[PDB]
């Protein structure tokens, strides 16, 4: 009767269950009660944040809610734990339903430097906001690494909570904590009583509510990145680039230009990287290639680079255009450093919010017309991200001003 298998052996998963032993939750497998609602909060958590490819967990005792949210393809999950105990019986979890993709570490996150994690797309904080005897550090700590799924009580109004370090938690020092936290985007899911009441609440920062806008609109101005001193370089080099062909007498196939008398007009220069720079070191800096990250995916390699310039005056608009059709939407990005002001009248970015999600065989000239066709202001510094299959175009720059912007385009290796 033996000597078989089962449909790692069932008797095997007993025997490291009942080791591991005991269990909060129990453990369940395949209908079976070894020990004794996650994959519903995972798809609302994929529902909140659905670009997500890099989550990390707090609090993730067994692992149960860290499995849930493994189950979607693509994604790297780091979860904290507390306890090594729990933290065994994690791995145990893991180990039985193959979740590859996931690393458990033991680290309280009580004097936890969390800049060590790194960056991540989403956090989720499951029931331990109230463990924390300051929970709003917990969520300040949170944002230094662009998303929250809270779940997590509060406790009526009436009766006094004292004033410990600004907050009282309550709902007014618990809006009051993600607030201070940096998370400005606040969106409730689910939620009362006189005492013990339940909330769970969504929240986006800065750059979280840009990635949001990027993936419906197609477009985001995420503003600078960089720290001083290397965008005047690549300006002044820029223009040492623009000077080869006006002030000197350059030539070549990577200068386009194109009627009577007035000299070619130049409004892109090809393969930025390969062309005599003192600053295209400044081209591979961490930062470009982080932001377009926080917002395609992990993985993300440059595949081009590019430096188109509106001339003062005589620069005319560029057709609208889809750069790339062949791709899935969110998939490949377009990062813009503005190294001039730019405005409406200047001849800026201009988009059509959406476009980027219809199919591949399109009409342009209809949804140009179509519109709507919004502007995208930008000052010197700032960076647009923008998919490319993104309907997209200007009009020209008949005013003193230059335009000049750096475009560079990155894509998942895959
Ligand atoms: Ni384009």
């Amino acid at each position: 009767h033996h000597h078989s298998s089962g449909l790692m052996d069932r008797r095997e998963i007993q025997r490291r269950a009942k080791e591991l032993e005991p269990w909060v939750n129990g453990f369940e497998f395949e209908g079976i009660r070894y020990a004794e609602d996650p994959a519903d909060r995972a798809r609302a958590f994929y529902e909140a944040f659905p670009g997500a490819t890099r989550i990390l967990e707090l609090g993730a005792l067994e692992g149960a809610d860290t499995l849930a949210l493994a189950r979607q393809p693509g994604t790297s999950i780091l979860g904290l734990e507390g306890r090594e105990e729990n933290l065994r019986r994690a791995e145990f979890v893991m180990e039985v339903h193959g979740a590859t993709n996931v690393e458990l570490r033991i680290a309280d996150v009580e004097t936890l430097d969390f800049a060590t994690l790194g960056r991540f797309d989403a956090v989720l904080c499951a029931g331990l906001l109230y463990h924390v005897r300051e929970p709003w550090a917990l969520l300040k700590d949170a944002a230094r690494v662009a998303g929250i799924y809270l779940s997590t009580h509060y406790w009526g109004s009436s009766d006094g909570l004292e004033t410990l370090d600004g907050y009282s938690l309550d709902r007014a020092s618990l809006f009051a904590a993600l607030e201070n936290a940096g998370f400005v985007e606040i969106e409730v899911l689910h939620e009362t009583s006189a005492e013990v009441c339940d909330i769970v609440v969504v929240g986006r920062a800065r750059l979280g509510a840009q990635i949001r806008r990027f993936r419906e609109d197609g477009f985001v101005n995420a503003g600078p990145v960089f720290a001083d001193d290397t965008i005047a370089r690549l300006k002044a080099g820029a223009i040492d680039l623009i000077s080869r062909f006006t002030e000197h007498g350059h030539v070549s196939d990577d200068y386009w230009n194109y009627v009577e008398n007035e000299a070619p007009v130049l409004y892109r220069i090809h393969n930025l990287e390969k062309q005599d720079w003192a600053e295209r070191e400044l081209l591979f800096r961490p930062e470009l290639a982080e932001l377009a990250a926080a917002f395609v995916g992990s993985p993300v390699v440059p595949t081009a680079f590019a430096l188109v310039l509106k001339e003062p005056k005589r620069a005319a608009g560029v057709p609208w255009h889809r750069d790339r059709a062949n791709v899935a939407p969110h998939t490949v990005c377009n990062l813009s450093i503005c190294l001039d002001t730019a405005g409406p009248e200047n001849g800026c970015l201009e988009g059509v919010p959406g476009s980027h999600l219809l199919p591949d065989d399109i009409d342009v000239p209809e949804i140009r017309d179509g519109g709507p066709r919004v502007p995208v202001p930008s000052k010197v510094g700032d960076v647009i991200v923008h998919d490319v299959r993104l309907v997209h175009g200007s009009g020209p720059n008949p005013s003193d001003q230059w335009r000049r912007t750096i475009v560079i385009e990155f894509a998942n290796p895959a």
